C-alpha cells in the first residue's frame, strides 16, 4: 500500500 510502506512496515525491533 503506497511504495510498500518500507520493508515489512518499517521494521519490528
Amino acid at each position: 500500500e503506497l511504495l510498500e510502506l518500507d520493508k515489512w512496515a518499517s521494521l519490528w525491533n
